């Protein structure tokens, strides 16, 4: 977060890919503070989206340029296999990770917490779910979260964590999230936007 | 499992790296074989390893023609870090989940069940956890592998799917299981007792 921000939309509303993926590409550390073993293997599934889309990218970045590109590369490419196939696959997956992390600190420097446990973020991280997630899983993966969500630290120390180098008081930092937010959140709603109009989108449980 | 199998030790009892790391990279395609999406970032995960261990051995494959080549370059390179980084942290927690499908599918062919419920394969996966990693994780990482086994399959399903693509009886093919098993347990074996001897084990939890 913070500090290698993404840079915001023109015009044609065009996102393109290799700026896109430099910066996307800093947000699985974050999942380290998260603090926890517990909380590996999902960045590793994040790594893992980004990783299939820059493997598309770079087999010609020219041919895609934007992340529209690749959907409508994809699209003639693959069959009716699509837009279950690929890279639109992968940022399908992605920008839902995106939106989470992005719906998650919003709750967080909005000070939207329990009142009875003020200094969870278990509130926080659940608001997220169903907002970005939830939808898309079945009751296992979402008892396992909830039971991950033991392993999710105090909000205090997970603010120290996504500062720690910069020497800020807390109250600081969260107004550098809240300035991060403001692109991030932009853009997720273009990529969204984006599959709801090239009809990428697939609604229901993997 | 089954078809691309590793070839037997020898008299140094070294095993080379390049053909160590071509043989199981076939191997997270198998958590396909569970049938779920809660799996996906269990293989994500062993992905991890294989890909930080193969970043390291192309560095200079002759450099770490072996598994002990390495484990001993990095203990020089890197100070009493070490073995807590690199390729050695690496393949120390890909050698269990190594070992983990090891004694599932050991458990598997030899017909361990549980009475009650006999083509479920939680007790199978139990076992293995158990002998394999559980020592090295907290309370959390175990109630969420509990109710992973839920989203797993029957084991009749669980074996069409190891053998897809090759129309053999179930009998068949536990016994073509039962001899990759030869060769598989032999080299787990043989880089847990490296560990040991050159003292790259961590025994505490993560
Ligand atoms: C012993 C140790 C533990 C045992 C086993 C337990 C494992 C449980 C793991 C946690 C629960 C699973 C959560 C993740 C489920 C994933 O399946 C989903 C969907 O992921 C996509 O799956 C897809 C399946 O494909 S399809 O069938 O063809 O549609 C794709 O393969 C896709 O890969 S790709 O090639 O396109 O690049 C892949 O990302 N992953 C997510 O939902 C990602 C969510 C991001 C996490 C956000 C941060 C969470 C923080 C939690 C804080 C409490
Ligand atoms: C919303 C969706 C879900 C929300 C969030 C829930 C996520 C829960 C995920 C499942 C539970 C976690 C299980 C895995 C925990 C991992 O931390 C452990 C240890 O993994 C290692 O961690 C290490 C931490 O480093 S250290 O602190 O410096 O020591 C390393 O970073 C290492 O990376 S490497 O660079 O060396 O390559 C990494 O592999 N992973 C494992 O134990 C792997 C086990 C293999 C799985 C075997 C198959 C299970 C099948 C289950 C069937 C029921």
């Amino acid at each position: 977060l913070a500090e290698h921000l993404l840079k915001p939309l023109p015009a044609d509303k065009q996102i393109e890919t290799g700026p896109f993926l430099e910066a996307v590409s800093h947000l699985p550390p974050f999942f380290d503070c998260l603090g926890s073993p517990v909380f590996t293997p999902i960045k590793a599934v994040i790594s893992g989206n980004i990783t299939k889309i820059k493997a598309v990218y770079d087999t010609n970045p020219a041919k895609f340029r934007t992340l529209q590109n690749i959907l409508e590369v994809e699209k003639e490419m693959y069959g009716a296999e699509w837009p279950k196939v690929g890279a639109t696959l992968a940022l399908m997956w992605l920008k839902r990770g995106l939106r989470f992390i992005q719906v998650f600190l919003q709750s967080i420097c909005d000070g939207e917490r329990d009142e009875n446990h003020p200094n969870l973020i278990r509130v926080n991280a659940t608001k997220a779910y169903e907002m970005a997630l939830k939808k898309y899983h079945g009751w296992i993966v979402q008892k396992i979260f909830q039971a991950a969500l033991y392993a999710a630290p105090y909000k205090s120390d997970f603010l120290k964590a996504l500062s720690k180098g910069q020497n800020v008081t807390e109250e600081e930092c969260l107004e550098k999230i809240r300035l991060f937010l403001v692109n991030y959140t932009a853009t997720i709603d273009v990529i969204y936007e984006m599959y709801t109009q090239m009809n990428a989108e697939l609604n229901y449980k993997v």
